[PDB]
């Protein structure tokens, strides 16, 4: 039995301020439980790199205690990252032999959680480039990080680009974890693995020291098995950097402790609509999808059918703004980090070079696509990066939200994890790509299962409502606690 399986952030806090355990304890737990799970056993491979200073963090932590001297909530609490968010000593490589040896400053959010006083455990597998390699691409699947397997059932997909991160909180490895989103990235994986997972607004959170899909959509999120660890880690990395210019864009951006939103009567009086997708008909899903419209009834919520009409019409858009978005922002990240590559010429060269390693299961056609775009000032972009945002945000979200006087839209948030293939992702479908394109905040929850393997609940709401989505999914979550644990099915 491991001791800490599904202990949450307050109660791991009150156990260390008791005497009970401490940060380098809970650190050897979890270190020997990577070594127990991740290699050998299920073969997870969640963690890319363990942080060799882990235990030396756990020890300052430990030792500050006992002088009385805490820094908050995350105090001595041991955590993951997805490795394309830079964090020192350790390489940030976005899982490619290219960047094994790439070893940059901490990014904005990692200093923020290391003075919070989290311990960095290491880095989590992704995707490869967060899934911006090729159509044909395996989810959970880097050349440097091996292939990531869903702890439910080891055999299938962890979904990603996000993939350890999620696996890893899943499977007890990490108290939380942080993700990345693009489209997707950190909430199919939450989802998929059974966790909840936070994609904010676009400018919440500093996207500097992270490499790079797209200014336009990528924000870095927490990833946790409940809610209120969730809105623990928000409320640590959540803040304006001059080095984001999205960052300057929040209006009436305060000094904000999101854990107060954890009030299980968080659902009274508030209006929801239920989305009208093609997920509601996924097989296995209309019982739960109908459950939990009960139980978000049954919390004291008004629930009402809604339509996004022509939902996904963003998607052309969306492909070109990423592709344009990818080359500018990628080429800036490595001048600014000074990589070893410089541009993604070098990174498809090197590719190239090392085809046995990197090109043997897929390509890099994506790769090629974004280096064959002129730039940033192609009018085609600019058009692209502008119908994208208002189709999904202002015509979409905001547009549905407004017609019925909605504090949030809900859906299932994918299907079920399929077969890990050589042929790539059998994607089953979507409902997070629209917050995704408006830079609006999404949260996924654990709402069931089907054939035992995890099914999330998605909110989603409008620019900054993450305070009213982490009341809606925690009063939710409180009176469901559909998230079982993994127990690694064959």
């Amino acid at each position: 039995p491991f001791p800490y399986a599904e202990t949450d952030v307050a109660d791991l806090q009150a156990r260390m301020t008791a005497g009970e355990l401490d940060s380098t304890t809970l650190t050897q737990a979890y270190l020997q439980r990577i070594a127990a799970l991740d290699r050998t056993g299920p073969r997870l491979h969640a963690v890319i790199e363990l942080n060799p200073d882990a235990l030396k963090e756990a020890a300052e932590r430990d030792r500050e205690r006992r002088d009385g001297r805490l820094r908050g909530p995350l105090h001595g609490i041991p955590l993951l990252l997805k490795d394309n968010i830079n964090a020192a000593p350790m390489a940030t490589s976005a899982g490619s032999l290219a960047l094994q040896d790439f070893r940059p400053d901490d990014a904005y959010l990692v200093r923020r959680l290391r003075d919070a006083g989290a311990v960095v455990l290491g880095k989590t597998n992704l995707s490869e480039w967060m899934n911006f390699r090729s159509n044909n691409s395996i989810s959970g699947w880097s050349a440097r990080g091996g292939q990531t397997r869903n702890p439910y059932r080891p055999s299938h997909s962890p979904c990603g680009s996000s993939s350890g991160s999620a696996v890893a909180v899943a499977a007890n490895l990490a108290s939380v974890a942080i993700g990345t989103e693009t489209d997707g990235s950190i909430v199919c994986p939450a989802a998929i693995n059974g966790v909840v997972g936070l994609k904010p607004t676009v400018g919440l959170v500093s996207r500097d020291g992270i490499i790079p899909i797209s200014f336009s959509q990528d924000t870095p999120g927490p990833m946790a098995r409940s809610v209120a660890d969730a809105a623990a880690v928000l409320t640590a990395i959540a803040g304006r950097d001059p080095a984001d210019p999205a960052t300057a864009t929040m209006p009436g951006r305060a000094v904000y402790d999101y854990t107060a939103r954890l009030d299980p009567q968080g659902l009274r009086g508030k209006r929801i609509g239920l989305l009208q997708v093609p997920l509601l008909k996924y097989r296995g899903m209309p019982p739960l999808i109908e459950q939990a419209a009960t139980e978000l009834r049954r919390a004291g919520a008004v629930v009402v059918p809604v339509e996004l009409p022509n939902y996904g019409a963003w998607a052309e858009a969306e492909r070109t703004l990423l592709l344009y978005e990818f080359k500018a922002g990628l080429e800036r990240y490595f001048n600014t980090h000074r990589a070893p590559l410089r541009s993604l010429a070098d990174l498809i060269a090197f590719n190239q070079a090392h085809s046995k390693q990197e090109l043997a299961l897929f390509g890099q056609e994506l790769l090629v696509e974004a280096d064959a775009t002129a730039g940033l000032a192609d009018p085609a972009y600019i058009r692209a990066r502008s119908d994208a945002r208002r189709l999904a945000g202002p015509e979409g979200i905001d547009a549905a939200l407004a017609a019925h006087q909605l504090d949030a839209l809900v859906a299932p948030t994918t299907g079920v994890a399929w077969p890990i293939r050589p042929e790539g992702d059998d994607f089953p479908g979507e409902s997070y790509s629209a917050a995704a394109v408006a830079g609006y905040p999404s949260l996924t929850v654990p709402m069931g299962q089907i054939d035992g393997l995890p099914v999330g609940l998605l909110f989603m709401g409008t620019a900054w409502s993450e305070p009213k989505l982490i009341e809606m999914a925690y009063a939710y979550e409180q009176r469901t606690r559909a998230r079982r644990p993994p127990h690694f099915d064959t």
